[PDB]
C-alpha cells in the first residue's frame, strides 16, 4: 500500500514552477513532474500571486496534493497497479469535467507518480506496465523522434508565420543511430544559422532550436534542406512543421495572416493555405504537417483530410481530449493525435484518447510541453502506447534530451525485444 | 560487493556524446553522467574523443564506454574494494591508468566510475550522498546549502553576440533560505529577459548555453546596467550581488601579453585591474573569476594585493593540487572553482577543496558549460559545505536539476540544514 503522498513546487526548464509528486511504497520512492505548456484544455491551477514568481506559483496545487488528494487516496487503499481505478478516484475528488476544483497539474502528478508505483510492484519498467494499461503488443516498437530544429512565428523576429519546423530521421536502422543522424544534421544547422544570419543565430530557443530572421517557409525550409545535404543524409531524412496555425487565425474573417503588420489582400483563405501546404509537400520531404488549421476551422481540416497523403497531426485541434478526437474522427479532420498527458490531466485519460485515435487507423505523436523538466515519463509513456512517433524537441537543453537517453537506455535494455519504428511510424501500432 | 559496471553513450545539453556509468550493488542501480566542457583550460585532465569525423564530428565516446566495459570495469570488480572506501577506489582507477592527466584510460571513463561508486557508497551506509560526501570531507554539521550563482546573461564563448566577458552571475545572498533565494532568481532572471528584448529586440530573448539570455551588446558595463534594472524592477536591489566569470583565458594574446575585448585596442593586465577596480566600485561586485590568463601569475597576485572581493580561480587552478598549491604560495587568488571533470575523481576532487581550505579560500562547486540530468554537484557542493554553487541561470533543465535538486535537500534536512547567505566565502566554518 502507499505510505506517504507529498509534494513540492520545483522550477520547469522556462523558470517557472511546476509540481512534483512523490508517492511512497514497499518497493521505494516513485517520484514525476508535471510539465506545462506556454482552448478546452485541462485546467491547471496556479497561484495567482503577482508578488510571488509572477503570479505563476503552484503552491495551492501542491496543497490539494499534500492535504487533499493524498490522505484520500491512502485511505481508499486503492491497489496501484490498477491505474483506472486510481485515475477514475482522481476525478471523482476533483468532480469536474476540466479539473478546475483541484488542478490538472495536482491530479496528474499523483496520476503519473502512481503509475510508477504500480509499475514497480510489477517488477517492470514503466513502459512495460503502461503496454499492459494500453494493451499494446510485442515486441516493442522505439519511436522516431521529430526533432525541433528551426522555430519561427511569434517566437522569432522575421515574418515567418509557421512555428516549428523538424527533421524526421525514418530512414534509420536503429534509434540511435537515428539520434546521431539528428545530432549530427543539428550542428550542420546551426553552424549555417551562424554563418547566414549572424552569430546570434544559433542561440536557442524553448525547445533547444535556433530562432533567425526568417520571412518566408520556404527559407527556412531550404535551411534545414542544406544541413541535411552538408551531413550526408539527403533521402534519409524527412521534415515535419507544426504550424501552430491558431496564432494568425483572424476568426472575424475566416482568412490567415502570414504576417500576423500586415495587407489585407494577401490574407489567405483556407483554400489558399492549402495549396501552399500542398506546394511545399510537392517541393520538400514533408511527411507530417501539425495544426494546419485553426483549433475550430473543422471545415478546413476536412477539406485538407480529404487530398492529403501525409500525416496531418491535431493538437489545439484535439487537446488529447476523446471528445474532441471522437468529433475529428466524424468530420475526417485529421489523421494523428499530438498526445499532450497534461492536456487531459490523467494518464488513463490519455491512454484512452490514444486507443480512439489507434481504432481509426491513426498515427499517434506523444509530445512534450514547451515548459518542460528532467522527468522523462513521457518516454516511457511513446515506448508503451506503441506510437512510434515522439516529439520533445531539439538535440539541445536536457529537458529535451534527457527523453532521448532515456530511450537510448530502454533501446540497450530491450535488445532483441525492440524494433524501430522505421518509415511505418503512421501504422507503428500494428507494425 | 559490485556486480556489474556499465557504461553507455548519452547526449549533454549541446548535444554532444558523453559518458554515463551504472554500477549495480546489493541496494540497486547507481548511475552518473560526466559532463563536458567549451572553455576547457589547457592544464585540465584529458578527455577522451574518439576523432572519428564521420561521427558526431569527432566528438564521439565510443572509446572511453569501452575503456569502463572491457578495462576499468572488470579490474575493479575483480580488486574487491569496499564502496564505501572511496579513497581506494579512485587510488585503484589512477593505478590503472597510470598517467598524471588521465590520458590512457580517458577521465570521462574514470570519472563516470568514480562518480557511480560515490552514489553506492552511500546508498550501502544507507545515507543520501551528500552525507557521504561530508564525511570523505570531514566536513561538520549542520549542513550548509549553497547561495546559488545564477549565470543570467551569457556570453564569450557561451553564446553568440559581440560580449566579451563569460558569464554575469546574480548573487542571492541576503535571502533567509535557498528556497526563497532561488524565487527571487527567477523573478530577476524573468526580468532580465523581458528587459532584453524590449531593450534589443525579440531575438535577445534567445538563451546561451547556460540558460541566461545573450543581448548583443559590447561592454559589460551594458550587461552590468541591464542586470541591475532586473534586479531593481523585480525589488531585490541590495539583497542580490553580482559576480562574474570572465574566462580571460580565451582572449588573451600570450605574445603581446595583452587581453583582447572583442575577441569574436587590447589591454595589459594593469588596464584590465582598473576595469575590474572601477567596476566594483560602481556594481554590487562580490566575486570575479578568472580575471587574468591561466598562467598570468603575475597579473593574479598584482591583483589579488588590493582587492577585498572574491577571486576565483578555474582555468588558472582546473582543481588541480598541485596548480592550487602553486597559487596559495604566490597569492594569486582566494578562492577555488571545483570541476570535477578537471581533474577526474571524487577523491582528488575533494582533496582540492580541503587544500584550498587550508589557506581559508572559499569553493565553488561549478558545472560545466554542456551539462546533463545528472545532479551529482548538488550532493557535492551539499557535502563539501562549500555555501556555493555555479551551476547557470533558472533555464534549461540541465541546469535547474541541480537547484530542484537542493530543494529536495532543503526540504529533507529541515533545521538540520542552514543556508549560507551572506558568509558564503567562509561557509566550511560557519
Ligand atoms: O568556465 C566555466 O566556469 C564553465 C562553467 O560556467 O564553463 P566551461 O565548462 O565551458 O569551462
Ligand atoms: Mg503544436
Ligand atoms: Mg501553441
Ligand atoms: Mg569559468
Amino acid at each position: 500500500p502507499i505510505s506517504k503522498i507529498h509534494a513540492r513546487s520545483v522550477y520547469d526548464s522556462r523558470g517557472n514552477p511546476t509540481v512534483e509528486v512523490d508517492v511512497v511504497t514497499e518497493t521505494g520512492l516513485h517520484r514525476a513532474i508535471v510539465p506545462s505548456g506556454a482552448q478546452h484544455e485541462a485546467h491547471e491551477l496556479r497561484d495567482g500571486d503577482k508578488t510571488q514568481w509572477g503570479g505563476k506559483g503552484v503552491l495551492k496545487a501542491v496543497k490539494n496534493v499534500n492535504e487533499t488528494i493524498g490522505p484520500a487516496l491512502i485511505k481508499e487503499n486503492i491497489d496501484v497497479k490498477d491505474q483506472s481505478k486510481v485515475d477514475e478516484f482522481l476525478n471523482k475528488l476533483d468532480g469536474t469535467a476540466n479539473k478546475s476544483n483541484l488542478g490538472a497539474n495536482a491530479i496528474l502528478g499523483v496520476s503519473l507518480a502512481v503509475a510508477k508505483a504500480g509499475a514497480a510492484e510489477k517488477g517492470v519498467p514503466l513502459y512495460a506496465h503502461i503496454s499492459d494499461l494500453a494493451g499494446t503488443k510485442k515486441p516493442y516498437v522505439l519511436p522516431v523522434p521529430f526533432q525541433n530544429v528551426l522555430n519561427g512565428g511569434s517566437h522569432a523576429g522575421g515574418r515567418l508565420a509557421f512555428q516549428e519546423f523538424m527533421i524526421v530521421p525514418d530512414s534509420a536502422p536503429s534509434f540511435s543511430e537515428a539520434l546521431r543522424q539528428g545530432a549530427e544534421v543539428y550542428q550542420k544547422l546551426k553552424a549555417l544559422a551562424k554563418k547566414k544570419y549572424g552569430q546570434s543565430a544559433g542561440n536557442v530557443g524553448d525547445e533547444g532550436g535556433v530562432a533567425p530572421d526568417i520571412q518566408t517557409a520556404e527559407e527556412a525550409l531550404d535551411l534545414i534542406t542544406e544541413a541535411i545535404e552538408q551531413a550526408g543524409y539527403t533521402g534519409k531524412i524527412k521534415i515535419a512543421m507544426d504550424v501552430a496555425s491558431s496564432e494568425f487565425y483572424k476568426a472575424d474573417v475566416k482568412k490567415y495572416d502570414l504576417d500576423f503588420e500586415s495587407d489585407p489582400s494577401k490574407w489567405l483563405t483556407y483554400e489558399q493555405l492549402a495549396d501552399l501546404y500542398k506546394s511545399l509537400a510537392a517541393k520538400y520531404p514533408i511527411v507530417s504537417i501539425e495544426d494546419p488549421f485553426a483549433e475550430d476551422d473543422w471545415e478546413a481540416w476536412s477539406y485538407f483530410y480529404k487530398t492529403s497523403d501525409f500525416q496531418i497531426v491535431g493538437d489545439d485541434l484535439t487537446v488529447t481530449n476523446p471528445g474532441r478526437i471522437k468529433k475529428a474522427i466524424e468530420l475526417k479532420s485529421c489523421n494523428a493525435l499530438l498526445l499532450k498527458v497534461n492536456q487531459i490531466g490523467t494518464l488513463t485519460e490519455s491512454i484512452q484518447a490514444a486507443k480512439d485515435s489507434y481504432a481509426d487507423n491513426w498515427g499517434v505523436m506523444v509530445s512534450h510541453r514547451s515548459g518542460e523538466t528532467e522527468d522523462v515519463t513521457i518516454a516511457d509513456i511513446a515506448v508503451g502506447l506503441r506510437s512510434g512517433q515522439i516529439k520533445t524537441g531539439a538535440p539541445c537543453r536536457s529537458e529535451r534530451l534527457a527523453k532521448l537517453n532515456q530511450i537510448l537506455r530502454i533501446e540497450e535494455e530491450l535488445g532483441e525485444n525492440a524494433v524501430y519504428a522505421g518509415s511505418k511510424f503512421r501504422t507503428a501500432v500494428n507494425l
